[PDB]
């Protein structure tokens, strides 16, 4: 269960997915 303080891998996906439209 990967969710400490900071989850740098999770944002990476939401970065693209925000990108995925125009």
């Amino acid at each position: 269960t990967r969710y400490l303080r900071i989850h740098p891998q999770s944002w990476v996906h939401q970065i693209a997915l925000r990108m995925e439209v125009l």
